[PDB]
Formats: C-alpha cells, structure tokens, sequence
C-alpha cells in the first residue's frame, strides 16, 4: 500500500510537460506508466499485483512493427496522463482509470497496416467488422486480456461503474480511428463555436474523449523536433511496408505509401498538419485551454517542415 514508483530528477520533472520523451530503456516504461496511474488516479485505483500482471500481457500482445509498438502505447498513455494532470478537476474518477488504460491498449495486435490494406487482402477481421476494423480488434483484445485469471484491474468496482469504465475504453479506442476524426471535430467546432458545448451532456463528453484521443495518438507531432523527425522514419517504414504489399496485390499505393515518391514527404507532412493535427490541436485547445502547449510545439514542428521543403534541412 505505501510502495511508490519514484523516477529520476530528471524524469520526475520532464515527465510532467507535454513533449516528454520515454526514452530507448524499454524496462523502464512500465514503471513509467504505474508512477503516472499512481499520480494520475491515486496508488489504491488498482491493486499493483495485478495492474502489473496486465501491464505485461498487455506489452506482449503488441507486435514489433517500426511504428505501432510497445513504445506508441505508452507514449500515447503519457500524452493522456499530461492532460488529465493539467485538467486536473473536469475529468470523474472512472475517467482517469479508463483512459489511460484505454490509451496503453488503444493499438494491441497492430500489425502494421491500415483498415484499408486489410479490406483489399480481404482479412478475416475485415469480415467480423466491416468499419475501424483494426479498432474494433485492439477494444476485443483489450477485454480478453481483462479476463485472463489476475487480470481484472477492474474487479474492485461494482457492476455498474465496471460496464461505465469499459464504455469508456470502448468509445476511446474507437475515436483513434482517424477515419472517424473529422466528424468528431467538425462538430465539436459548431458547438463550441455556437456556444451549445455542455460537459455534463454525456455525448458532448464522449466527443470531447475522442478528440484527446486523437490529440493524444498523434503526439509524435508535439514533440522537440530532432523526436518528431525520427519518429517520422517509424511511421513512413510501416507506410511503405503496406505500399510494397499493396504492389503485390496488383495495386498501385497512394504516394504517401509509395517508398518510390520519398522526396514528397515534407509536402505530404505539411498537408497533414494543415489537414488534420493543427485542427485537432486548436479544438483541443479551445475546449481545454491548458493543452494549448501541444497547439504551440504542433505549430513550432509545421514550422520544421516548411524549413525542410526550403532546402534549409
Ligand atoms: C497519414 C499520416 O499520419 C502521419 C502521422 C500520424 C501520426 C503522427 C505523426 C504523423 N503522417 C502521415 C503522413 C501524411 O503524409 C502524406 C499525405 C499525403 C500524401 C503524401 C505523399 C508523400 C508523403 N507523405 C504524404
Ligand atoms: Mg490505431
Ligand atoms: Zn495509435
């Protein structure tokens, strides 16, 4: 019960800031998700026995692709952790449960290809869910690793709270699909902008989870930009991947996966952050004001790009 996770000086402090990087010490990153559980929540949310249990399985169940790994889970947990703790008063007790274990197992069983290279291989999941099938997959196994024996972080809650909490992890696990983005934001504008915005609407809340998930997802975007230029690497490797297998279908990729069209990065990266991570970012930031770090280190990395298109880097 008094057992404490401590870190570092250093990690103690950076891991509190939103550009917070986790580090290459793959042993460490349990201990970093507890520690942020234990502040986030409080060290009796769950027993340490068993959340350590579920931390492990979890781990195992992610594969080792470039990008959709370990080290995503745990990053994307840390982005959620920075905005509950900066949040600290707008967000219940079963929330702050829910969403870091929802964001730990947001990505489980990825294999390192889109809903899209899965419906054109015509993969078994495509059949069992027809829309955000990967989705749909990583909320699944997430449930089956709860029921493992000494699994059940969650057994010390009643029945109700229990079916709340896993309708948490379930809407947050399926707002990662980006596909479902766009909605999700566009209308949150309209409400926030027309004033109607209201967090004690259940379905105005759920929106308002979606989008710190999609915020906390693409957080490779918000970090220092030397973190957000190698990640990139991560993340065209698995694009790429899905290209070649794409050819092999007899189908020729969208360029963003075409490993032959390299040179069209940093103009595909400046249309994604006009398209998609500057406009979740200033929603966010609208709705929660204290998130506005991750708009300013989104802009400073757009920025980084357009320096990159100048020949400048
Ligand atoms: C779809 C996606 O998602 C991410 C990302 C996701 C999460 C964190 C950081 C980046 N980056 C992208 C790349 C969007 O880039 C692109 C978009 C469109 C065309 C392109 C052509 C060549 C190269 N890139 C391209
Ligand atoms: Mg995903
Ligand atoms: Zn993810």
């Amino acid at each position: 019960g008094l057992m404490q996770f401590t870190l570092p000086v250093r990690l103690c402090k950076e891991i509190e800031l939103f550009h917070f990087d986790i580090g290459p010490f793959e042993n460490m990153w349990p201990g970093i998700f507890v520690y942020m559980v234990h502040r986030s929540c409080g060290t009796s949310c769950f027993e340490l026995e068993k959340l350590c249990r579920f931390i492990m399985s979890v781990k195992k169940n992610y594969r080792r692709v470039p990008y959709h790994n370990w080290k995503h889970a745990v990053t994307v947990a840390h982005c959620m952790y920075a905005i509950l703790q900066n949040n600290h008063t707008l967000f219940t007790d079963l929330e702050r449960k829910g969403l870091l274990i929802a964001c730990l197992c947001h990505d489980l069983d990825h294999r390192g290809f889109s809903n899209s290279y899965l419906q054109k291989f015509d993969h078994p999941l495509a059949a069992l869910y027809s829309t955000s099938t990967m989705e749909q997959h990583h909320f699944s196994q997430t449930v089956s690793i709860l029921q493992l024996e000494g699994h059940n972080i969650f057994s010390t809650l009643s029945s109700s709270e229990y079916e709340q909490v896993l309708e948490i992890i379930r809407k947050a696990i399926i707002a990662t699909d980006l596909a479902l983005y766009f909605g999700n934001r566009k209308q949150l504008e309209e409400m926030y902008q027309t004033g109607s915005l209201n967090l004690n609407n259940q379905s105005h809340r759920d929106r308002v989870i979606g989008l710190m998930m999609t915020a906390c997802d693409l957080c490779s975007v918000t970090k220092l930009w030397p973190v957000t230029k190698l990640t990139a690497n991560d993340i065209y490797a698995e694009f790429w991947a899905e290209g070649d297998e794409m050819k092999k279908l007899g189908i020729q990729p969208i360029p963003m996966m075409d490993r032959d069209k390299k040179d069209e990065v940093p103009q595909g990266q400046l249309g994604f952050y006009n398209a998609v991570a500057i406009p979740c970012y200033t929603t966010l930031t609208q709705i929660l004001p204290p998130t506005e770090p991750l708009l300013k280190a989104c802009r400073d990395n757009l920025s980084q790009w357009e320096k990159v298109i100048r020949g400048e880097e």
